[PDB]
């Protein structure tokens, strides 16, 4: 029984180079040995990726943010005819432009906030914008998303935002309760919900608004079957594959969509492999899963 | 002096259209403002190599090949600007289903249709609100067409050789035209007829009447607004009691001379050598605008 190879793709720039050296070192200390020879692959350049796969059967993807999100990779290795982990290129492209994204889901008839698009030089509609109130959560679409309270913020952080992107998302502030749905192949995995700590007087909750703790929750039977379709049809819409996180905000028992992740972390600290484990989805099953299931969709892709 | 990789490419009937595109922009790019330099990808990938010797990339490219937006993410990530819209835009454009989606959202017209797949199963109920005639087209790219429940089903199992993905619309009527975009601005329209005998196929710009043209002129101008096409476009609709109808978008029109945007713009005034430099040259800001 020869073994296939499985390239551990590892790259970016910056902050997101290490959290894809740390995720493919996780892979390849937890790939089934037996089952697999493994090979890793170190981008010093995105490009290099031409000549490092020649020796590879599959793409297990590392990547972190935009490198193996906005679709190059993805349709790169499809070019060499070489198998791949995860949404194709024009899936994760769509997941990756916010706007983009919204449009679709709204169109579906899918909950996701009010919002502005806004790209650089074009000016801004105070009418519709006053629609929205504040706050407002600015979303480039390097700097992050920004809540502000007022005109003035907003153009100032505009300001900020648009030197390094040339498009933004301005999106209705919306207070609730965070969570966050993991998608394998279809299925939804159990829910985990992100929130501040809090320390108990009895039934009294005293929150601390600097800490964030994740954990595996059961929601109610009604929200959960609404939020189950949801994710599903957010997965869909967007024709995912393989596997996708999406994040969702929590209000008077309706769930909007805030994002539809392609590329959710890897590493077993991260929130989808957490899920899995709860789902009685080891780290090492996992990836088995990704690279099988990923075969399957790479054929029927053709 | 600049120097412009004119990019040819892919594979069987396209790959010849590519290189007869490339010859065409070859012989007419100016000798004088360009240094020309011919490439020719045997294998898509080796664009990485070739495209060291250039600081521009002029697509020259036809079909799927162009079309899916991977040499646009490709000299993207080499630094390398490059004509017209791209990796997302052109993805999105090339998959019907997904532009379709967006522009109704935007409110754009364009006709009924329902997606479908070799996967799934035949959904009876959906295609008789669409009822008859159907237009078939592969999703991802004459007219297929079927006039009854029967050639449909059939149609299908053909194509699901082509593509795993389908598209079923619902059968315009109409006079059919195409509108190119040039950087954000319409270009004369052309009117597209057909007879087996006429009093094959005329391509001739035609003005249309001033309501209608301002119809065909915001819809158009939406399109490549809503796709987030760039550089430009040329958009195919069919006109059916003066309202417009959207067929479709393409981010990488045919460019020879004999092509329908090259002739657009002829009519406007712009001669071929023209419409290339002005291509270099709005690329090369479009593609600054982006990073
Ligand atoms: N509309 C909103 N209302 C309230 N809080 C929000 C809203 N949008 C985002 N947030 C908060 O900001 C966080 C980040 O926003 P978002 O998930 O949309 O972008 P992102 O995760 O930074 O994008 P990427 O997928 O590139 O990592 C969310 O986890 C949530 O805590
Ligand atoms: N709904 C419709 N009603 C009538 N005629 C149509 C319809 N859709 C397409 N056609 C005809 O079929 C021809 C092909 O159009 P279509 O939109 O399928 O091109 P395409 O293959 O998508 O283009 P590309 O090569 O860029 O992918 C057009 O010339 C048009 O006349
Ligand atoms: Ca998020
Ligand atoms: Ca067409
Ligand atoms: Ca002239």
């Amino acid at each position: 029984s020869n073994a296939m190879r499985i390239g551990v793709i590892m790259g970016g720039v910056s902050s997101e180079k290490q959290v894809s050296i740390m995720t493919g070192n996780e892979m390849i200390a937890n790939l089934d040995k037996n089952k697999y020879e493994i090979v890793p692959i170190t981008l010093n350049e995105k490009m290099d990726l031409i000549e490092k796969a020649k020796d590879i059967d599959f793409a297990l993807l590392a990547l972190h943010g935009k490198y193996g999100e906005d679709g190059t990779v993805q349709g790169t290795l499809e070019s060499l005819g070489i198998p791949y982990s995860g949404s194709n290129m024009l899936s994760s492209g769509i997941c990756m432009d916010k706007n983009i994204s919204k449009k679709i889901l709204r169109y579906e008839g899918i909950e996701t906030p009010d919002w502005i698009e806004l790209t650089k030089m074009e000016d801004l509609n105070f009418d519709e914008l006053d629609k929205l109130g504040f706050p407002l959560v600015v979303k480039p679409n390097s700097v992050g998303v920004k809540i502000v309270y007022d005109k003035d913020e907003l153009i100032s952080m505009l300001e900020t935002v648009f030197e390094w992107d040339s498009e933004v998302v301005i999106e209705k502030y919306i207070k609730g309760e965070e969570i966050t749905c993991s998608i394998f192949d279809g299925k939804q995995l159990p829910i985990i919900s992100i929130r501040h700590a809090a320390e108990f007087f009895d039934y009294n909750a005293k929150y601390d608004d600097a800490s964030t703790i994740e954990e595996v929750i059961e929601l109610p039977a009604e929200l959960k079957e609404r939020v189950n379709k949801a994710s599903l049809a957010c997965y869909k819409a967007l024709k995912c594959s393989v596997y996708a996180r999406v994040d969702m905000m929590v209000k008077d028992g309706i769930p909007y969509v805030m994002e539809v992740n392609t590329l959710p972390g890897m590493t077993q600290a991260s929130l989808l492999p957490k899920s899995a484990d709860a789902a009685g989805i080891h780290y090492s099953k996992l990836l088995d899963m990704i690279i099988e299931t990923s075969l399957r969709v790479r054929k029927e892709e053709g």
